[PDB]
């Protein structure tokens, strides 16, 4: 199959995701609607169920609404059974219409549908070349009160109907009892409750095993990807182990929700996207886009800096899920704003690197403030809006033009208000011009591109006041006027002669697992795949075609490897780096070191005899470790993904910058569990 196929669960870069708030999209089966105080068929009361369900999505898939727009993937509300309680918050009734208050990760939310309905949804979507991503929120269950078990459902966790336990009388320690977070530190936000949400204890073997088994159920149902809720709120090491469970079973494109505020650039966030085994929702991109096109708090230079910085910061920038708004922020379009702002932001997003996600109703100019105002029922299914047409014209380019899906990004022309950028991949090019100034045109002269000589019609057809481009030899464009609020797209596509890797997924797994290498120019005959210096050819290459290769990871030692391919003729491709070969199946283990004193700015890290611990390389050590919540300084702790059942030697380090202080004495040793979790507690050796 080609890279663009709906069957490709490892790569969404050629797709356009449509984020559906299930309850607010389409009620295709009124018979499953909740009732009484929990329901509002008119959807006036935005905190109650409105009736939107899976049957509704199926209908919209079948009637051309989504397909006509060029949408090729949907991200739906968490499908698992949520609490049925109607919570009264300061005199206001609240329900689980949003799907984020889970009670049983092994059952469906009856309001959305039955398991059968889910299967039908998967089937209907696939039939229309639409991939299905489910939201998944393993950070917590639901609202709870320890000293008020009568409140809500006490955050009770069920296993396919079987009660595991609740927040109250949590003798099992299924949950964290560390209070609530103020978001003051990453550690604080991980080990304390988000609001009043019962925080699941990922260090508890039952919880750990249960969650991994639960996801497996969904994978078996045929999902194509996962949107992980609150990834900044769960132990990173645990999440890595979770991603390993997924990848070592049935890998699917996974992206996490890690909020970034205006102007926030987080190295920790970069590291997570780079080493967790999952990518992230691109808040950096979204926030910058809002500043530039919506709020006027930054200009094109800021947009350019975000593009350049992000491309360097994220090992796989093409895996970051971009967006302009979502259910947790005010809608992009302000009721009184010029619609062109929204249209441009959309055009920008659709033609930029990563994986674009469109919040349902954006195309209908929905406006709305903070939750729940940003979750109204979609008011229309009109294909006639300018925004709908913008998506319709641009979304498909992700499939037809690999420069858009996998290309580099280069600024070609810029000023406060104008940005002209170029996407390039193989013999494919796309040039996008955006003039955010709604009142002033710009005179574009000196524009140089990689486009072949000739005249280029705006892909947008002048929809956003774009114009035709005239390119001479050398790629120089003739002078032109970029209209006020103008947005234009010019492209060129052709067969690529040389093997070129545009994407690899998953990026982390154990030997034997099949990975997908996508791109162009691979040729039709089986070639060679390289993992670092190791060559793979023949049988282990399951399938090979011009745009896609399926190959089993060789039994190399755990570590980080650069991927490269060569066609049957021996011509090598570019290198796709950062591939992580795991040492085997993973388990989440908590490491605790006592009496490790440090000076301000100096932190404790973990190192050891397996690639998962950085193979004794301080530059690859695990940390910095925590020392506030679960354990207190001078004691430090950290949850780490390690190879199951392996005997591992390790030591702790004290690092300040790249300066390292090693624990004295001999290495510590332990044998990782075969399944579930474990806690290894030792003392710092001077
Ligand atoms: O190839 C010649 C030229 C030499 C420069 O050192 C190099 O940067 C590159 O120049 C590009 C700029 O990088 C582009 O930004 C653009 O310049 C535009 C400005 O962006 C715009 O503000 C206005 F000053 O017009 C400039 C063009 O005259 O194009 C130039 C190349 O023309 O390459
Ligand atoms: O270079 C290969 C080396 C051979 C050893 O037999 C094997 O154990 C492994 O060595 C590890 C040590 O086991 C680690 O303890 C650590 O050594 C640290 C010391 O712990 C520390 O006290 C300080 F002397 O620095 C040493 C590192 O420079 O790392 C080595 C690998 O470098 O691998
Ligand atoms: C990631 O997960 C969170 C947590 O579930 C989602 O938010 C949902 O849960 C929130 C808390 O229950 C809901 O918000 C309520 O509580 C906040 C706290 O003050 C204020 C709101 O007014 C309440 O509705 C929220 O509505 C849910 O969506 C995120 O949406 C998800 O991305
Ligand atoms: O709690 C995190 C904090 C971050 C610092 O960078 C790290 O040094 C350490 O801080 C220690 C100091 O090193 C120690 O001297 C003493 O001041 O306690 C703090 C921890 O509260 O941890
Ligand atoms: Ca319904
Ligand atoms: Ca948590």
């Amino acid at each position: 199959a080609p890279d663009t196929s709906v069957s490709n669960k490892q790569n969404f870069s050629t797709d356009v995701i449509y984020q559906i708030f299930t309850d607010r999209f389409s009620d295709g089966n009124p018979a499953n609607n909740p009732t009484g105080a929990a329901f509002d068929g008119t959807c006036t009361n935005l905190r109650l169920y409105c009736g939107g369900d899976w049957q509704g999505i199926i209908n919209k898939i079948n009637d051309g609404y989504l397909t006509g727009m060029g949408v090729t993937a949907i991200w739906i509300s968490q499908p698992v059974e949520n609490i049925y309680s109607i919570i009264n918050y300061s005199g206001v009734n609240n329900t689980a219409y949003h799907g984020y208050w889970a009670r049983d990760f092994k059952k469906t939310n009856p309001a959305y549908g039955t398991i059968a309905d889910f299967q039908n949804l998967i089937a209907a979507a696939h039939a229309k070349n639409i991939k299905v991503i489910i939201d998944f929120a393993p950070n917590h269950t639901s609202p709870a009160s320890s000293d008020q078990p009568s409140f809500a459902e006490n955050g009770r966790l069920y296993d396919n109907g079987t009660l595991l336990g609740g927040y109250t009388n949590d003798t099992q320690n299924l949950f964290h009892h560390n209070g609530g977070t103020d978001f003051s530190t990453t550690e604080n936000g991980i080990y304390k409750n988000l609001y009043d949400l019962a925080d699941l204890n990922h260090n508890n073997s039952t919880v750990d095993v249960y969650l991994k088994d639960a996801i497996k159920m969904w994978l078996d149902l045929g999902i194509d990807g996962i949107r992980m809720d609150a990834v900044k709120h769960m132990p990173f090491g645990w999440q890595k182990s979770f991603m390993a469970a997924v990848n070592n079973y049935k890998p699917v494109f996974t992206f996490g929700q890690w909020f970034l505020g205006v102007n926030e650039v987080s190295p920790e966030n970069h590291k997570f996207a780079n080493e967790s085994g999952m990518s992230l929702l691109d808040f950096r991109f979204a926030q910058k886009v809002r500043q530039v096109f919506r709020d006027n708090t930054d200009n094109m230079y800021g947009l350019k800096a975000m593009l350049e910085g992000s491309a360097a910061d994220y090992a796989q920038v093409d895996d970051q899920v971009t967006f302009i708004d979502n259910h947790d922020m005010e809608r992009f379009h302000a009721s009184n704003a010029n619609r062109r702002k929204l249209e441009q932001a959309l055009a920008f997003t659709l033609t930029s690197r990563g994986v674009p996600a469109i919040y349902y109703g954006t195309e209908q100019y929905m406006s709305g403030g903070t939750d729940p105002d940003n979750r109204a029922r979609i008011p229309s299914f009109s294909t006639s809006t300018t925004a709908y047409q913008v998506i319709q014209k641009l979304a498909p380019l992700r499939k037809s033009n690999p420069a858009i899906a996998y290309g580099s990004t280069q600024e070609r022309w810029i000023n406060n208000d104008v940005l002209i950028y170029e996407r390039k991949f193989g013999s494919n090019v796309a040039v996008v011009a955006v003039n955010r100034n709604l009142n002033a045109p710009a005179s574009i002269s000196g524009l140089v591109t990689s486009l072949p000589q000739g005249s280029y019609n705006d892909v947008l057809g002048g929809l956003l006041n774009g114009n035709t481009l005239s390119v001479g030899s050398g790629g120089a464009a003739s002078n032109f006027t970029l209209a006020a609020g103008g947005t234009a797209v010019w492209q060129y596509t052709a067969a690529t002669a040389t093997p070129t890797i545009g994407h690899v997924g998953p990026m982390m797994a154990k030997p034997g697992v099949t990975i997908t290498i996508d791109g162009r120019g691979f040729g039709s005959s089986k070639g060679t795949v390289y993992f670092g210096t190791t060559a793979v050819s023949g049988a282990d290459i399951t399938s090979w075609e011009d745009t896609q290769i399926k190959v089993k990871i060789p039994a190399v030692a755990g570590g980080n490897y650069n991927i490269k391919v060569a066609n049957a003729a021996g011509t090598a491709s570019n290198v796709y780096d950062n591939f992580e070969v795991l040492s085997g199946d993973q388990v989440s283990v908590r490491f605790v070191v006592n009496n490790a004193t440090t000076a301000l700015g100096q932190n404790v890290y973990l190192t050891g005899s397996v690639s998962e611990l950085g193979n004794w390389d301080p530059a690859k050590a695990i940390g910095p470790m925590y020392n506030q919540v679960v354990y207190q300084y001078p004691n430090w702790y950290y949850d780490v993904s390690v190879p199951a059942g392996k005997t591992i030697e390790f030591k702790f380090l004290k690092k300040q910058g790249s300066t390292v202080t090693w624990e004295g004495g001999s290495n510590h040793t332990f044998t990782a569990p075969s399944s579930g979790t474990a806690t290894i507690n030792v003392n710092w050796q001077p």
